[PDB]
């Protein structure tokens, strides 16, 4: 089978083969298009790990070899008398690197390989998963030159003694419901701050206050965390020429890492594994800053800016919002802080995505979210064509921890 | 069978039945989806349940479903297919199924005012001349002095498919593309090969970098021919900053009716391949992409330097910033010469509005989320932070292959 794509900018055509190794369904039929929609056993496993394993040992040109087929042996029988297995290190760090590789809305994919693999598979307990946390944000963080890593804590079992981080992030401001009515801080953690003020948190009640960790350990109650203030490195925000920036007191944490997600290698289920890259300006600028249901500064801003803000055509939330972002980009860039443009980020993905072609054969890849919040037209990735499609390993949603605990 | 789809902003969730009735296929399975994929002579057998099935709903909306009037139709259509393989739609028809295709266009941002459309029925016509005739009279009533208003000429239904009526611009209005041998491209990049036929077929171009293009219309299936639109019929806006007094310099102008040409139109299993349409613009279209995208205009550069911006580092941003003003600029100008256009943030307000009637009223809207969205400022639209459920319904707008590419000359 052969799916073309076209580059309406540059007129190159791609074809794509690895859309055929695709497993998992999309949302999607012959009858009517998802793609907007933010999320549509012994006998099930072996499968899946022979699949894995086959995956593997063909990437390290011993497809066939005794070796592979020792392990798929080896695999087979343990599974037989365990209903489960273990990974080898090796396919631990290639399973990861691999899930990054399919992540089918991530725009910096071009840096897959680039990844430090923490084994958090001997941890046993909250304390134990925060050293390890302490630990992968010390690395990555790197005294602002980030570093890309992901820590693995222990394979789910029997779903009863899941690990999981109930922190959407590491790192993340809380967020306070006022009887104001108004809300004070992120909106988006309003919840998750309830419910660690609710298990005993001490909410400073500010702004930009950096949460507490809640880890969950082999399916015990979850316990909290300060992380270390000191392995926090935060940018505030000023603007290249506007001096009445600085007054607008905002400040972003530099270190993006997703830790609500699950990562899934040869059928094995991993409902905790922190991962971290480092931020795209528009992120922060554009739909953390910006976004209606976020910190929502454009009004401030644009006041500050005086500008006609009494009707729509002028433009002002456009013309914000571009400052908003050099100031993000600049803050980060004047502290040493790693963080991308929009427009580098999604360069490199075109390299990267045409590359993914020849070598692998395509390079799943979900429009809606690659193309940036903000001048997506002038992004080339906003002319290029992409196929959606799931190919594991794979990072996963999974359910809010707190919507189904046992406490 | 229920569909929802929910809104990141305001938490509204919305349930869809009418994908029910979609009918043809998307492209995308449930093995892979082509949500960002631009593009992925009927029997008589073929025909009639097409026609039943329009004609169904048109009787189904003025609310006289399987009355007398509704069964003679029916049996009317039935019996005329049978024998001439055919079928002629009764005036109230083809503006019901005009209004529909338009009110299906998954990619139109602009579909609230699908019910306000002024329809022509150019079905007698006959000639190129004729042809030229009705689509002066069509931009004349739509451009309306500057108070632009919708319309649609409908030139005669296909039949054999070798007397095919086909209009060869793509717009009825568009500037020129001239390559030269220098390597670029003069005027509009987009039109380069259409500039060419048209040169090729008789045309005298002036070589200028805004030179309105000349009509290339096809007759009952003969070989097309050129004519001039009236130049006082071609209403045009020069473009100029609020601020910037260099902008005028800049030398832009545009021209204001957005017109389609190269569309096909499907109503009751009949096609159209000649239907031009018009409306009017919105911003970011002229302001984003016909000026700054690197295959049109390619403005940037210029608006950049003469803003004298650092454009020696991307993180700088200054082509978002450029962009800003570019588009400023456009909304002015046409607010200025009183010429209608929406910016970006009024149509795509507009739009949800739109969309959440539409589900009350009819169970859905259908609408492609990759087209909706606009080329800036994504986020900070009410439609980015909307689900969409897209699937096609006929009447409809569809595309066709370029009737240069088909046309068997004489
Ligand atoms: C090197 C720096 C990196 C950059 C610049 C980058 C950039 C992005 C961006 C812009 C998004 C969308 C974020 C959002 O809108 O919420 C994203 C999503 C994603 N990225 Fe990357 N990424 C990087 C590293 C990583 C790493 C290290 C992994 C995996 C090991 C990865 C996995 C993902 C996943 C799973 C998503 C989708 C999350 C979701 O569905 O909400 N990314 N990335
Ligand atoms: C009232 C003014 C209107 C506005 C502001 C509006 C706006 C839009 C915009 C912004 C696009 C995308 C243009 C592009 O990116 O190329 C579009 C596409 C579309 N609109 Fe409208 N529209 C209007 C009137 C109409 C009318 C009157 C019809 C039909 C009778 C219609 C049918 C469609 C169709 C068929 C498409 C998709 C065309 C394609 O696939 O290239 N629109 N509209
Ligand atoms: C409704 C729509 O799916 C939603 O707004 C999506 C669109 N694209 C996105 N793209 C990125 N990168 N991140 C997001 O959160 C979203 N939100
Ligand atoms: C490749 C991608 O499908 C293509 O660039 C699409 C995206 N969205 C669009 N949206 C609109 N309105 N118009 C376009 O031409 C496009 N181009
Ligand atoms: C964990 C690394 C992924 N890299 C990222 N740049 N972002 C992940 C999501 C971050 C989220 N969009 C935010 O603004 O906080
Ligand atoms: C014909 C009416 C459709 N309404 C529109 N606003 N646009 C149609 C496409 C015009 C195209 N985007 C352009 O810049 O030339
Ligand atoms: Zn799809």
């Amino acid at each position: 089978r052969f799916l073309k794509v076209k580059n309406w900018e540059t007129d190159v055509v791609l074809t794509d083969t690895l859309h055929l190794k695709s497993t998992l369904e999309t949302g999607c039929t012959e009858h009517i298009c998802m793609g907007s929609i933010m999320l549509p056993t012994k006998d099930q496993l072996f499968p899946l790990a022979k699949e894995f394993l086959d995956q593997y040992y063909s990437s390290i040109k011993r497809f066939g070899s005794k070796a592979h087929m020792d392990r798929l042996e080896e695999v087979n029988k343990e599974i037989e008398s365990t209903s489960t297995y273990q990974l080898k290190d090796t396919e631990l760090i290639y399973g990861a690197k691999h899930a990054w590789r399919n992540a089918s809305r991530c725009v910096g994919r071009i840096q897959w390989s680039k990844l430090q693999v923490f084994d958090a598979r001997d941890c046993t307990t909250a304390h134990g998963m925060f050293n390890y946390i302490c630990n992968h944000v010390k690395y990555a963080t790197n005294k602002g030159n980030l570093r890309s890593a992901i820590t693995i804590f222990p394979q789910r079992t029997d779903g009863k003694h899941d690990f999981r981080v109930w922190n959407s992030q590491l790192i993340r401001y809380a967020g306070y419901k006022q009887p104001d009515g108004s809300t004070l801080g992120d909106p988006a953690n309003v919840q998750f701050t309830e419910i660690c003020i609710q298990q005993g948190w001490k909410a400073p009640r500010g702004r930009f206050d950096v949460l507490p960790l809640l880890l969950q350990a082999n399916g015990n109650d979850p316990e909290l965390f300060q992380i270390p203030p000191e392995l926090v490195l935060e940018v505030p925000i000023r603007h290249p020429k506007f001096d009445w920036f600085k007054d607008l007191g905002l400040k972003w944490y530099g270190l993006p890492a997703v830790s609500n997600m699950l990562l899934e290698i040869g059928g094995l289920e991993f409902s905790a594994c922190p991962f971290s890259g480092w931020y795209m300006g528009t992120e922060i600028g554009v739909r953390d800053y910006c976004d209606n249901s976020r910190y929502n500064i454009l009004e401030e801003v644009a006041k500050k800016m005086d500008l006609d803000m009494r009707k729509t055509s002028s433009l002002w939330k456009d013309q914000a919002l571009v400052e908003i972002n050099i100031a993000v980009l600049y803050s980060f860039q004047s502290d040493k802080v790693t963080i991308v443009d929009h427009h580098s980020a999604t360069e490199s993905f075109i390299k990267h995505m045409e590359n993914e072609y020849r070598c692998r054969g395509g390079c799943p890849a979900d429009w809606v979210w690659i193309v940036p919040p903000m001048s997506g037209s002038i992004t080339p990735v906003f002319h290029q064509e992409m196929l959606n499609y799931r190919l594991t390993p794979s990072f996963e949603y999974q359910p809010d921890p707190w919507n189904t605990h046992v406490w």
